Formats: structure tokens, C-alpha cells, sequence
């Protein structure tokens, strides 16, 4: 039911999708993007639903992301410190 397609149009940009149960939190989704190295920290990930700023630990039962509004804008900016990238 609670279907969230996280489209990242920031840097280096990408498009992902996730499915979680309503009692899960934005923070868990964030921790997930961290754990899959798609981001640095929970807050460095901005999840927006219909232009609405979702908070770090917002519960999905309060969001109620309907399949009809499943398009999520995810603004993530990873730690581009250029250590491994710079040789």
C-alpha cells in the first residue's frame, strides 16, 4: 500500500524505489539509504512528498503515501570529499 519511489535529482542523481509498511519511519528508510551507500547520514537525505518536507523520523502512517502519489522527491548530497576520487 505505502509505496514510495525515491527519485534523486540532486547529485550524483539516480532513481530508486522502496516498499515499507506504514508503521516504518522515514529515518529507517534513511538508515537504509545510508546502509546501501546511497547517502551519508539520515538528514543528508531529504524526502519530500508532493512538495511536503518530511522530517527525519516521520512515521509512514502519518504520511500515508498512496500508490497514486507514490512519486517521492529524494534530495541527497553524499560526502563528496574527493579522497578516494582524487589520486
Amino acid at each position: 500500500m505505502v509505496h514510495l519511489t525515491l527519485k534523486k535529482i540532486q547529485a550524483p542523481k539516480f532513481s530508486i524505489e522502496h516498499d515499507f509498511s506504514p508503521s516504518d519511519t522515514i529515518l529507517q528508510i534513511k538508515q537504509h539509504l545510508i546502509s546501501e551507500e546511497k547517502a551519508s547520514h539520515i538528514s543528508e537525505i531529504k524526502l519530500l512528498l508532493k512538495g511536503k518536507v518530511l522530517h527525519d523520523n516521520l512515521f509512514l502512517s502519518d504520511l500515508k503515501v498512496t500508490p497514486a502519489n507514490s512519486t517521492i522527491t529524494v534530495m541527497i548530497k553524499p560526502n563528496l570529499e574527493h579522497h578516494h576520487h582524487h589520486h
